[PDB]
Formats: C-alpha cells, structure tokens, sequence
C-alpha cells in the first residue's frame, strides 16, 4: 500500500469547487448522476481496485518492473510476451486527430423540450417536455492540433450528440451565426489558406498568417465571418458563455408533412462573456488547457453549463422574402427580423471517465438527423453530407465506428450490414438481404407515420440544368459584415479594429495588408480607416470614396450582435484572486468569503509560496498557490483584504497582479491600508469607477464588487490603459 | 410476410443428419448448448425477428428498394445518407486475410480433464477433472486464400483458444508432428516458395511447382515434413478424422517450480482416415467446402467432432537422451521411445453464429500461455512469439484486438494500458501507471505461486555467445523421414510415391526433379527408384551406393505414424450413397436404413432428378439430390437396393457413380436384381473381397457393409483399378 | 553458384508455346515490348542479379539463415533487427481483397482508334488514328475471394484503363450486356445473397445456393441477367473468348458540345466460345487458375488477346 | 506499422536509403517497388540465388554482431549495479 493513511489521495465524491480537492473521471466523483446513456456504458466501464495486475490475455503479471533477460546485466529475449504486449499496446496508442475542430473539450448532459413541438414537427425528442433525452456534447477550436491552446483567437465549435428513442441527432454547429465560405467545393482550399502553411508548419491555433489573409482578399464572401473572429467572439472566456449556432437553414417537418424552415440556437444561461485579446494571448501560454479545465471544474463544482435551445421558424412562403438568400449560410438571420423561439433546456452534468475512449473517439455528423428534420440545398451543408461519414472510415478505423461505446445509439439498430474491421455485433439473422423468406423478411422497413414511422425526404421541387455554378442570389458580401459592424459597442468596433490590425501586422506580403484594407473600405470606411492607420497605410480618394452597402432588410443595427450591448451577466461560476499578506485582518476575508460564497463565486487565496499563513486573529489560512503561479489572467477579479500590507507591497508579482489585471479591464478591490496599492496602478485619491475601495470590506463593498462583476469588465477603463507598462 | 405458411423456411431447432433441414447460425439451431464463453458473447449477439429495419444510427428506414434522386427517373442526391451509410459499410467489409492458415473452418466447444495433473503443472485448466473450459477450435489449411479449396494436398492447422479462469492459452498446432524448416528466420523464404509465384500468382492450393521443390531440393531439413504432406496425411477425409500436435517442446511447471519437457497431441476418437488423391483433387472443384461443410454437419448433428489431448513427458535429465535434439521442430518423438499420455478431452458441439465475426476475427498465438505452461529455446518457436501479435496489429486493425468479442478472455483482465485504435473498454482507474499511489497501485503485480499467482519465467541457464548459427545438433535430415517410410503400410507407400511423382511431373524445370530425386535416395532406395522410373530418370550408381541414415534409437519402424497400421475406424457419422430407381424394393431399404441408424451412419437418397419417387409398397421416397448433384466423392460407401433396376441400368451417370466409387477403394453393395452393375465394375461372377452382394438386403448384407466401412477403404482393390476408365 | 551449369532455370527471351519453358515476369520474358506506361514504370522496377541481399534499410546482411541467439541452442534475442525486419514484413504482406472480383487476371497492352471520332466525342484517345494509348485491363470474376477458381459459372468483369493523353479513363464492364438489379441502393442485398452465406460461409465461386435463389424469386428484375449466368455464357472458355460491355448507357460530348448516347462492347477477335459444365466444374478442381494461366500463356507465345 | 500505415515505409521518399537494397520481402500496403526477380525466396536456383548473403569483412561485407559472452539464467530482474 502506497496511498497515504490518511486517505486524501482520493478526491471526494460530492460537489466541490475549483482547486479544492484533485479532479477526477466523472463516475467516481458524482457516481449518483445518471442518465440512461450513461448507464448503457455501464457494460464496457473497467474498475481497478482490488484487482490482479494482467496481460490482455488475463494472465496475472507477477513483476511488471523488468524486462526477461539472460541474466540481469544480459540481453533482453524474444520470448518475454508481457513486455511485447505492453510495449506493442503503448506503440499503437494514437489514432489521426480531427482534420479541423482537432481540439476540444466534451462532457455528458441531459436535454428536456419546454413543450410538445408536435404543430411544427414530428421529431420524437421534442414532442413531450417530460421526455428526457441524454446528450453528448464537444466544444472545440477550428485550426489547431489536438495539443493546441484552448484560448486561441478562432472560431468554436459546438457539437450536441441527442441519444433520441427514434435515433441519433448530432446538431454539429459553431459559436457564431454564419460560416466563411458559400460552397463546401471550397472548403478544402480554406481551410488549407487557415491551417499552418505547408512548407513549415507554421502559425499553430492563428490565422495571423499570409495565406489566410491572401484567401480571404481574393474570397470576399469570408468577410462576414471574418468580421465575427476578429471581434471579441473570437476569444471567449468560457464554452459556457459563448452562443452556438447550426448556421444552416434546415427543415422541420410536422405529421400532416408540412415543412417549416428552422434556424437553431444555443443561448448561454451563464451570459455572454469574452476575454481581451492581450489577456487571451498570455492565457495561451500560462494555462493552454484553461477552457477544458474551466468546463471540467465547473461540472464537479455543479455550475453545470445549460443552454437554451432556441428555432428561428419561417414558413415556406417567405423563402424570398429577404434581401439575402436563406440558403446562403453566409448570411445570418437577423433576430430583430425572426425572433428565436425558446424550445427547450440542456444542462451538462458529468464529465467522462476516458478522455481518450469517450471524447477523442466521439463522432459528430450533420447528416445524422431523425424524422421529423430535413435539410435544405444549402450548397455547404450538402457537401458536409457527404464528408462526416467519410473521414470516419480513416479516423476511426472503419465501418464500424457507431459500435465504438460513445457513438452507439441508445434505441434499437438491427439491418443487413455486416463485417467490416473491429466488427462487434454478432448477428444471428439467417438473412444479410433483404426481401427474404429465410427470415421473413425481418427486419422490416417501417412506413412514415406521425410516431415511430420511417424516414422519408420532403418531396422538394427539383428544377435546373446539371450546372456548377453559384447562385446570383449569393453574390452579396458586404452588407452583413456592416450590419454587425454597426451593431457592436464602441468599444467592442475598438477591439474588431485591433483583431485586424493585430492579425494584419503579422502577414509579411504588404501587398495583401493593402487588398484587405480595400476590401474593408467596401464595409464602413471608419473601420477601413481605423485599421489603415495602425498598419501606416492610406486609404486613396477612391476607398474614401465607395458607397456603402445596403441595409438589411431596413436594419441599421440589431443589437443581439453585440456580446456586451444588452446586459445578460450571471456571476455563479466566475472566480476572484485574494491577495494575502502574512498578517490578515481576519474579519475583511470572513466578509469577503462569505458574500462570494452567497453568490456562488469562487475563491483562490494567493501568496509569495504555498503551505499556510496565519491571519490577526491566529486563522490559518490554506494557500491555494503563488501569485505567478496563479496570474491574474485566470481569474475575473481581484480582491486585496488588509493586514500586514509591508509584507507584500514591494513583492513585484504582487503589484504586477494588480497591473495586469488592472490592463485587462478587471474588477479590482482594495480594503483598508490594501490601498497603497492605488499608487501601482496610478488610481486618483477621490478614486475611480470599476476600483472599489474602503476602510474595511464590510458595508457595501462586496456588493459594490459584486455589481462591477456582474457587468464583466470595466470597459470605461479602456482610456486610462494604454499608458500603463504591463 | 415472404415465409412460406407451412414454415418450411425454418430448420429444426434439435440435431438432425447432414441434408435433412437447411444449416443454421449455431445459437439458433442449439440455443440450449452453453459454456461460460457462449454465454459471455451474450452482450453482442443481435436478433432480427420484429424489429424495424434502420441505419446504424437507429433511425428507421421507410424504402429499402431506392436511392434518393430529382424525379424518378433524375440524378442520385448527395444528401442521400441512408444510400452511403448502406454503400460505405459494404465498401469496407473485407479485412486483411490471414498471412498463412488463411482458409479456415471453427467451432465452439469445451475442454475438461480426466484427472487432476497438479503433480506435473500448476496450470488450472489442468487441475481438476470438473474444471469445464470453454474452448473454440479453428481447422484450416496453410497455402491457400480464404476462398481456396479445402480438399486441397497440405498441411492442415489445428489451432485451439482455452478460455481458462487464469487466462486465454492458445495451443496452435498442426496434424502433422514437425515442421518444414528449423529456424523462424527462414519461415517467409519458404512460405514464399510454397505460396503462388510472384509473377503470375499460381498455382492455389498446391505445392506442386517449381519454387518448392527448388526451395526443398536446397534445403533437406524439409524432407521430413515433405514425406508427411506427399503421404494420404496430407488429404485428410475430415478434420475430425486426423491427429493434432503442437511440433514443438514447451514445459509444464508445477508449484515447486519442477520444469518437465512436453509435447502436445490430439488423438481423434472418430480414428485416423484419409481420402486417395484422385478423390482430394476432384472434389476441390465438386465441392471445395467439403471439410468445412462436413464439420457444420456433424456438429448440427450431433456426431460432435472429439479429441484426447495427450503429453509426452520428458524429464529435464533426459534433454540429451536421444539420437535428436528436442529443440528440433524437424524431428519427431516416437511413441515408441516415449508414449503419449492420455490427460483429457475436447468436444466441438456448437458451431458460430457468424463465420466473419467469430472465425474470420479470432486470434490464436502460442505466445499465449499461463502459469504452469512455459517455452523451450527452439528457434522455429522462439520467432513465432513475436509473429503472432505484431500481424494482428494490420489484420485486426490495432492493437485492442483482445477486445473484439471472441477474442476476449472470460477472466479478469485489468491493467494500464489505453487507447489504441477502436478502443472498447472505458477505464475509470484515476492511474495509468504504476507505481501509484493515486489508485494505491491498483491493479497490483501478484507473487508466483501453486494457483492464481503471476507468471514467472522458468529460470533456465544460459550460457553461449551471440550468434547466428544453427547447432551442429540439429544437422541430420534424413533418419526421420527414414522412419517414417518404413512405418507406412505397403498401400500408404505407393500413395506417397505416387505424390512426389505426380508433384515433380509438374515441376517445369527438369534439373529440380533431378535434385530432388537425389535427395530421396538419401532416404531410401526404393522411394527413390519408384519416383525416378515415373519421371524417366535412371539413378546413378553413386545413388545406388548412398548408405541409409541410421535407425532412431534402435527403432527401424513406429506403427503411431500409420493412419492405417493399427485399426481404430469408427462409422459413426459417415454418409452412404443409395441410388434410387423409380419403383424400389421398400423391403430392402428398410433393412438398409435400420442398420445405418443403428451405427449412426447417415444416408442420402439419390436419383436423376429431383422430387420424389414411389417404392413398390407405395412409399413415397423424397430424393436429396441426383447422381450428378452429389458424386460418390461425397461419400463414404454406395448400396444399391433392388426394384426397377431396368429405370437406371443404362444411366451413364449412375454407372460411373458406381466406378469412381470403385476406384477411390469404396465400400459398394448391390441387393438382388441391383447385381447386374457387376459388369459396369468389372467384377467376377464368383464376386470380390469390398462388394457386398446378396438376393436381398438381407442384414448379414448390412452387418457385411459395415464391416467394411468400419476398415474405411478397401486396400486390396488397388492392383485392380488400373483397369477401370474413370 | 546453385544455378545449373547448362543454363535451363532461366527461360528464352523470345515467344515460346505454353509448356515449352517456365513463365516469367513480362519484362524479363518480353524485353524489347514497350508503350508509355510501361516506361514510365521503369523508375520503381527493382532487379536482383549481381546485388548483394539487405535489410530494406540498405545494410547487407550476413547470414540469411539463422536468428541470433545465446549460444546456438540457446534464446533468440530482441537485438536482432534483421530477423524482424524480415518477419514484420512478411507478418503485413496481405491487403483486404476486393469486395467484388476478388479474383482476377491482368496484363498490359495498347488500344488505338481506326479514325478520328471527333463529330461525336471530343476525348482525346479517340482524335487520331496515330494516337496509341497503353492500357492496363483486368478480367475476373464476380462473387469468389482472391484464391477462389477461375472457370466457375459466374459473371465475369472486364476493366480496362485507358491511360490518356488528358487523364485515366476506366471503362469497368462485364461479360454480359446488363446487370442483375436497378438501383445501387441494392447492390449489398444482391451480393450479400450470392456470397457464402453469413453463418458457415458457404458455398465459395457458386450461385447453387437458397440465399441467391430466394433473393432472385422475390426481385424478378434480376432474371435477364440469370439468364445470361445459367447460359454457356456464365462458364467461358477463355477471358479471350468472351465479349465485353459497360451495360450503362453513357454520352459522348463533342466540341459543338452536342450528347450523343453510347453503350460500349468489346468484342473478342477470337471469337466466342464457352465449356460446358461438367467440364468447367471439374476444370476448378484440375487446375482452379486456368484461366489465369492460359492469359499468360497466350501472352508468352505470342497469341495476343485482341478486342474490337 | 500503425503511424505509416504499413511494413513499406522505407519506400516514403524521405526515409529511402541512398545506397543499394535489395531482398526477397514483397507486397505489404502501398508497395512502391516492382521486383521483377524470378525468386522470392533463398536459397533458389531459378535467380541463381541472387540477391546474395556476402561475408562480413573490413568494408562493404554483411552485418555479424559482436560475439559477447551470455552467462545467466532467465530472469526479470534488475541488475543489482543499478541500484
Ligand atoms: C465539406 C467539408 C466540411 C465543411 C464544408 C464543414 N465541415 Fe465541419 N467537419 C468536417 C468537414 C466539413 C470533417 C472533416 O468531417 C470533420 C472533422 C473530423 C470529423 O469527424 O468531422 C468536421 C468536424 C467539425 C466539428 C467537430 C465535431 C466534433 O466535435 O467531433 C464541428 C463542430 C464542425 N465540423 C462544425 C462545422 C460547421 C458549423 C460548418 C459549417 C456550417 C462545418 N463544420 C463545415
Ligand atoms: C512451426 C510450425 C508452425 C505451426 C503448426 C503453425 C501453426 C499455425 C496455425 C495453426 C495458424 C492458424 C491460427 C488460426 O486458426 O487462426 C497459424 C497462423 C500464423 N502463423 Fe504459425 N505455425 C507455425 C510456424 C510459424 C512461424 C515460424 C511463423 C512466423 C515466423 C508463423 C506466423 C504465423 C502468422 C503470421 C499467422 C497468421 C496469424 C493471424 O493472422 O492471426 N507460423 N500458424
Ligand atoms: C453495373 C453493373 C456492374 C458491373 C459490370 C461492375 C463491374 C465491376 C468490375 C469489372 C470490377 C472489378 C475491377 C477490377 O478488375 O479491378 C468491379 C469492382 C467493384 N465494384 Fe462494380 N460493377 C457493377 C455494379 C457495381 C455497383 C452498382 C457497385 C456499387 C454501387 C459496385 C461496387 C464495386 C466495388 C466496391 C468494387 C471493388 C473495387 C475495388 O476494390 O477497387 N459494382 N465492379
């Protein structure tokens, strides 16, 4: 026995919250948290305790440390089977990554509908709100490799598997409304222009590279979402405050065959939060695993994530009803033209057990849809069809990749199919055909019908040439980038301008900085301005020159663009760094702690090095880990309580703490003599706004901090920042 | 509903003789037969009857009959995912074949001692004459494809997976007691030559071509094996009718860790019998699944196919006793010098469910041993240790092959290996290493010991430098295949001359025959001249003066290397052919198949066409197939019975059914007016030893019949088939 | 020197009739044959006389014939990489065989048109009469696996690829006009039904089996095609006497851009002739790679399989 | 085998070796190299055994291993010197 005797290598199996205690697999630490999917797994989870050490074979390893030789300073032999087996295992381990969305964080949960769907479609997993459906679900970035940082500016995914009782539904969406490209013919040449370029292997998780600037100025169709990375979307600072989208128009189809066009959503019940670029960047190399550790540690603290699924409807009858074509993914569907109709509730609520077992070999495929859903001619969506099943034969190692434990449906699936490598399922049918008599022709295709019925295509009307050729209706690029342009806050048109330039400065042609300037300029000339002069390039008569594109459909803005312009902040879940001293006026941290505790708010307790120190009152206090250990970046707020402020006050991480976080727009509290700390980030005497200071941290202190933590960042900061060295 | 209402498309669910119900899936024709393996693959066996038709998916499929297209007479649709889930999966339904023993025919069954060995081995399977192991068995041969004929002239495989309570041991032999080659390092140089040419990939199944015998003129330490597989060993009747041997010496260990040499046996207890050549080689193109057909058949049945496994032992003293090396895979151990014991039986009584997932999956590797078994330093098996998991790794797909359902022990198996491709097993062990304190080291190494301890190497001395060198010990090539030829019948002589002569004869290259021949004079004189005189070669005199090997240690014969020497035919499970006419004698058939039952000997009647014929007491007589439909290579013995002999008298098909069965040495019987084909065969009115003959069926005419078949063919007739055009 | 003093292992390098020397690879057999793709094959051809044997990492190796041990009765060891650099390449030598036509015969040649067909087709093979094409075409049959037997009474396939001035073309045909079923969503019913049977695997190369039959009384569009299978046509006596097809109607586009509707046909210059059953059964068991043989044969004599 | 996709790997072009190879091993995945050799197999007559085995000597001979001495039983046991 090597555990310690006092038993705290084992992390509690209740909720705890973040650093508290070791993270865990997830049926050791909430093994009481259960859904039906979950407990089909039950039949290929392995324990350990209290087992034999064994070959694969089941032959029991009596010493797993040496290697068989003749003689023990000889050579190893052939005939040591244990150490091939193991070694050959080991060899073997790795299967190709994802050809994009390589990087991504999953956890199991659960989706209940508000109310029976039933008028607008037949689907079974909507038609009952006491109908519970289990879900998988996997948060990725586009670009990077499996081993690539979470905190990356990119675009997100957001795949949802519905284990449904009449099949698998995966909505295999992203977090912003639209796509870059029109055509999937193209996406191999995007993502090409994207991904590290071919002969280095260089920029890993960035598209602040020529070849992606050099696609995007020759394809202006990308500049919509273009327009969506470059702004704070781009940096999240959690898969539980991003929205998600399917991006396409799909169909829903009800039992008397109706089809109705659909747009789905996710709305984030924690809010919309992003980090600043700065912040994200150091972020990547502090802690490259910070949105996974961030989603996991919510879960065992049970800030669990939940979404609201939500459908834009619009019937078959205004098809052409927009300036923009419905099946032009892109192109968004503004909310202030189709509201989002709130359909239903996901709550995720366990973590794997197996990283590798249940979230590396997840498959996600839009084309998995069930009855009562039906796709559109989107021209991107079709080829999608075509590639999800595809790269599973390769990634996944062949046909049988549903039989793979995360990917197996939790309803019946019997049909004829049979072999193919890794084959699980032993059939007994008689019968690999169908029609046969040997086995009476079962199993049997099923007619469509309101319930239980099989599938059938909406018989769409099919009329045109055989022709590759893009739509005219799709050949208008600009006025959407615009209409999200006008729609964001100052300061968030502030940060859109320096995404670009940032990104610009690091293509190394001139020539396409300048094309994309140009193209800019045909989107709202202040923006092309603003971006011109931080790259020292002048806009000619000409750009200052073009006219504008059109509104949409009579919109100048909608403001369910903007992540910050309609205030929908929730602090459960969020964390503060406590700057301690060696000596802390014990009744400011016991008001501190309790008034984050009431809210749901999250502590860490910060020094100079671990163990304890000890408060005025002989409170010992755990220390959670060192200030450069723990920086700022990874937190929401800072508090400093007082004490002994001498201790810390010349420590440079310490006022560092303060001057980074002060940068990124942090809420920063000062109680009591913590107020020297003022003169660090050059804070005036009567104050300022997003700066909470007093005597002691009773009163209104903590609600002060908590308001300025709610409303996320201190935007009106923004000013006073670029003088400060940080 | 396509089944036919009198529900005739459905087999019996209780054994019925070969022909009687159509073949079945094993679970469906013996559901009640069980073992803990066949119950364990419980978790995967799907049924079929009453449920709904679906993608793998699980989502219902409404037109089974047609791909999705614009108008029914347009284009096929990308977006048709039902189409390409069905087309993919077919797509990729071939694995790699096996490198060798690619054509292969397995059944379940079980193993159990008749005595505790306790004494000898520490093995459990071993211990205890009620410990029941489940066992599954693959027969194949060893040169040609999947699709290859099974009567073929080979080597036969013989492999078995014991699925004991301290792991998985495979005993992978073949029905031959050596093999070709003594080091593993020459095992692709000759399975090249005997495999098809590289150039043109012919010939299938055979080893009669140039390569081989160039590779066996070169390399005499072949010989040995080359006189079993030109002898009646190398076309065996059934697999239940030939021997099994592991070839090679491995250890038993006991609990005070006493180290005894071993060889393994199978002995059947249907006895030994083969086919003659013609025969072998004209039913690869009647029936080319003859040898798997025959052993589905027994086994639904209930002739269950049966074995002894038997040791030799050898005390470690007693390593250099011998005029051999026991190392040597060449040579063999003469029952004579060291007899087989007789330890314990397997019976095969429950064929798969699917041939593809059960067979064609199943991986056998005699690296796969347990405590109380160990290896010895013979060089052929020392590299097949490392063959055997390193091919599965392509066959199989990687490296979680033990995963795959027939594959998987029924023990414990725990440890901290992970990932690999298909990847079945969820752990939830927090640790993936050990040592660990995190999981308090679970799973642990367990000490060796006398019953669930870990393995633990014999600790064998070794004492040598490193070299590629083969011992001077195992240097001698043609005492052994001396022995061999002198234990033969004279019959089982002729047989084997007559292989070489008809391999060589279509050796293109003359000088190969040339060198060939001289390495039989080498052996033996006489061999050596009746191979020369059918090739018109004249041995030299330096080859009549070639003296011969010496006896093995004193023996100039061993009768356990006849099939044919010492008598141990058993009828039970054979098949007589009974030529029908239109209006038979009821009476005889009735005597006829009563006897046959009695003896369990099955029937199948036949005539020139399908349907049914009426006996002279109105009998109606169903028919199972005609004279041309199922050749008297089909069977074991021919009784024709009296009635309207004038109805197939003439028939060139029943009179040639009579001669082909007369000159493959078969029983024959003919009942009153049935004598007439006397002439066709060329037989005295006096009659002949092997033609049974009588004016009715009479029963001392069946008592006769049967004591012929129970001596299998009949040996005396060979100086008189020469005659016969057949 | 293991070679005969008098020459005979190695075969002339000239036709000879079937039977007259051993066969041998085309380029040893037929020097002086050439065409584009054949040329162009040159940079990965790999000789063997006169070089000395080595691992596939270029070092020579010593002795091929035994493993290294300690002591010559003792313990192979794991060091010696040229015993399994040699045993893993043989232990991954299979691929998966083909899901349909599995087994099958191949050999080079060349195609040229008789005249210009540019009014109907713009396809560059078929502009000029001087214009010579190598092909590679494969013959086969239908439902055995790879080591199954060649005279069996099936369908056969024959594919050719045209290799052309403006990219591959594959014409991928059979032996009979028209194919069993109608639509591609049935293609794994109908083959799943002509294959051995799922539970024993059984029968191989034969479509005398209640699977194919149940599958053909219940889908009556599969009987033009068994007709063909059940006639003469489904036992050929050579892959140079039978016809070929594409079955599907395809179009020809011409420079005016005009669709003219094609089927092709290969017709055999030999002419047409089958066995009969008795001895096509009886010929998979005497020599189950007869008609693989009797194309390399006829190829090595000179008897060019020639197709209209 | 898994990470190449197969026992040819030493055909993808950055790992060839310069220098002469030349074997009897055939086929595997994606096999680049055409052997027009008769034989697939040593020893054979019909190539006139080639390729051929070559003796080690001072330069360009074949590969022998150093001869060391082996004395011990078969053990899983770390070395004591190690400790
Ligand atoms: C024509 C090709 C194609 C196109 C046009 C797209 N994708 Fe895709 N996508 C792939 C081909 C692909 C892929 C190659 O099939 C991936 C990688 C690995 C996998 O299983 O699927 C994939 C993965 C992938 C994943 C990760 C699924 C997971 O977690 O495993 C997400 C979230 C998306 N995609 C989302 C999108 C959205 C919202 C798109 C446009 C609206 C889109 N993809 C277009
Ligand atoms: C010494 C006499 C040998 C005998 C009796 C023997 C027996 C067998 C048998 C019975 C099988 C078939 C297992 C099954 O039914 O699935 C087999 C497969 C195999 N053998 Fe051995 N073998 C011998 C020597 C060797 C040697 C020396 C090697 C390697 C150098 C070897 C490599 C293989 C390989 C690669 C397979 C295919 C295994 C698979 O794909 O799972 N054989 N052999
Ligand atoms: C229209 C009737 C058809 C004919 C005459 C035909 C002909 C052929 C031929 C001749 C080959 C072998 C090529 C070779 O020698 O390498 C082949 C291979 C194949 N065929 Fe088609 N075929 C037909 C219908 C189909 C259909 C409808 C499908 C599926 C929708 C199909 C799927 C395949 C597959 C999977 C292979 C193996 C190809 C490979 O592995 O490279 N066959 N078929």
């Amino acid at each position: 026995s090597l555990a310690p005797e006092d038993g705290s290598h084992r992390p509690a199996a209740e909720p705890t919250p973040p650093g508290a205690q070791p993270t865990a697999p997830g049926s050791l630490k909430a093994p009481d948290t259960r859904n039906e999917k979950l407990n089909s797994l039950e039949d290929v989870r392995k324990g350990s305790e209290n087992y034999a050490l064994t070959t694969n074979q089941g032959v029991r390893i009596a010493d797993d440390q040496n290697s068989l030789r003749a003689g023990s300073r000889g050579p190893t032999l052939l005939e040591d089977f244990i150490l091939r087996e193991k070694i050959t295992h080991f060899d073997h381990e790795r299967i190709p990554e994802r050809i994009v969305h390589a990087r991504g964080s999953a956890a199991h949960g659960y989706f209940q509908p508000y109310k029976s769907l039933s008028d607008i479609t037949k689907a079974d997993f909507l038609s009952d709100p006491n109908k519970i459906t289990p879900v998988f679900v996997r948060f990725s970035t586009v670009q990077g490799g499996a081993g690539s940082a979470d905190t990356v500016r990119d675009i997100r995914g957001f795949a949802t598997k519905f284990y449904t009782e009449e099949g698998i539904f995966d909505l295999v969406g992203n977090n912003t409304p639209i796509f870059f490209i029109q055509d999937a013919h193209k996406f191999p040449d995007f993502v090409h222009a994207v991904k590290p370029e071919p002969h280095w292997a260089i920029p890993q998780g960035q598209s602040a590279h020529d070849t992606f600037w050099d696609y995007v100025s020759l394809q202006p169709e990308t500049l919509h979402n273009v327009m969506w990375a470059m702004s704070d979307r781009g940096i999240p600072r959690s898969y539980r405050t991003m929205e998600g989208f399917g991006i396409h128009t799909f169909r829903l189809i009800n039992a008397e065959g109706k089809a109705t066009f659909v747009r789905f959503h996710w709305k984030p019940l924690a809010g919309k939060a992003s980090l600043v670029w700065d912040e994200a960047q150091k972020l990547t190399g502090r802690d490259p695993d910070f949105h996974r550790r961030e989603l996991w540690e919510a879960i065992e603290a049970g800030d669990f994530p939940e979404y609201e699924l939500g459908f834009q409807l619009i019937p078959e009858e205004d098809e052409f009803k927009f300036d923009f074509d419905l099946l032009d993914p892109t192109k968004l569907i503004p909310e202030e033209l189709v509201p989002v109709q709130r359909v239903g509730k996901m709550v995720l609520n366990r973590n794997p057990d197996n990283f590798f077992a249940e979230n590396e070999q997840a498959a996600f495929h839009p084309g998995h849809i069930v009855p009562g859903l039906d796709f559109t001619n989107d021209p991107l969506l079709q080829g999608r069809l075509f590639s999800y099943t595809d790269t599973q034969i390769s990634r996944l190692g062949g046909p049988n990749f549903h039989e793979i434990p995360i990917n197996r449906p939790t309803c019946p699936y019997h049909n004829f199919q049979r072999d193919g490598m890794h084959r699980m399922g032993i059939d007994t049918n008689p019968a690999n055909y169908e029609p046969n008599s040997i086995n009476d022709n079962w199993p049997r295709e099923t007619p469509p019908g309101p319930k239980r019925g099989g599938f059938e295509s909406y018989q769409e009307r099919v009329e045109g040439n055989k022709v590759r050729e893009r739509s005219p209706s799709f050949g208008e690029y600009y006025s959407h980038p615009r209409l999200f342009w006008l729609s964001q806050t100052p300061f968030e048109q502030r940060h859109i301008v320096d995404g670009f330039s940032f990104q610009l400065s690091k293509v190394v042609r001139p020539y396409i900085r300048e094309r994309v300037v140009d193209q800019l300029a045909h989107i709202d000339l202040t923006l092309a301005q603003a971006v011109a002069k931080n790259l020292g390039i002048e806009l000619t008569d000409d750009q200052l020159n073009i006219t504008p594109p059109p509104d949409v459909n009579g919109l100048k803005k909608d403001p369910s663009l903007s992540l910050y312009a309609i205030p929908d902040g929730d602090v459960k879940g969020r964390v503060v760094a406590i700057l301690l001293n060696d000596e802390v006026r014990s009744a400011d941290l016991l008001a501190i702690l309790k008034a984050l505790k009431a809210k749901g708010v999250h502590a860490k307790l910060l020094y100079s090095r671990m163990g304890e120190v000890t408060a005025d009152d002989g409170t010992v206090l755990p220390i959670a880990a060192t200030f450069a250990g723990a920086p700022s970046l990874t937190v929401d707020a800072v508090i400093v309580p007082c004490g002994n402020i001498a201790d810390i006050a010349d420590n440079g991480d310490a006022n560092y703490y303060l001057m980074e976080a002060y940068k990124h727009l942090k809420p920063i509290a000062l109680a009591g003599d913590a107020r020297k700390f003022k003169a660090t980030i050059k804070i005036a005497d009567q104050g300022e706004e997003g700066i909470v200071e007093a005597d002691s941290a009773d009163g209104s202190f903590m609600d002060e901090l908590l308001t300025l933590m709610a409303a996320h960042r201190v935007w009106s900061r923004i000013p006073k920042i670029d003088k400060i060295p940080a």
